[PDB]
């Protein structure tokens, strides 16, 4: 698999703050956004909700999380995201076996706490819940980010 730059980009991002002091594993949109900007991909900005709006107006959706990472096992960076009616959430899905035979694998911040955040151990069926995890949009960018 490709996505070991995406990889890095998470594992740096992660300390990063994107929002000045509040650091980027206590905030889902923020670290997508230290991701995004390593990675050198036009990243729709806001909160999560706000990022949710962008990506569905010019971003290619995929069929199911089994298809999400195949996209990242390809070296595409691909976020997880479903708006609330409160609050969204934003996730990158990387490569690897599927949880549940369904749930891709992720990296993502939360000000939830640990209970939120992933470091690429938890799948998006254990960061979003039972009735939110089969509702997810996956968007892909238009252009490998990985390569060789």
């Amino acid at each position: 698999s490709l996505d070991q730059c995406i990889v890095n980009a998470c594992k740096n991002s992660w300390d990063k703050s994107y929002l000045a002091g509040t650091p980027n594993k206590d905030n889902c949109s923020g670290f997508v956004q230290s991701v995004a900007a390593e990675l050198g991909v036009p990243m729709p900005r806001g909160n999560a909700n706000a990022m949710v709006d962008g990506l569905e107006q010019s971003w290619t959706k995929l069929a199911s999380g089994a298809e999400a990472a195949q996209k990242a096992a390809q070296g595409f960076l691909v976020i997880a995201g479903l708006k609330g009616r409160t609050y969204g959430h934003v996730a990158v899905v990387i490569s690897g076996p599927l949880y549940r035979q369904k749930y891709p694998m992720c990296w993502c911040g939360s000000i939830a706490g640990a209970v939120g955040q992933s470091q690429g151990l938890k799948s998006v069926g254990q960061v979003w819940n039972r009735t939110d995890r089969d509702r997810l949009n996956y968007y892909v960018y238009s252009l490998a980010s990985c390569s060789l």
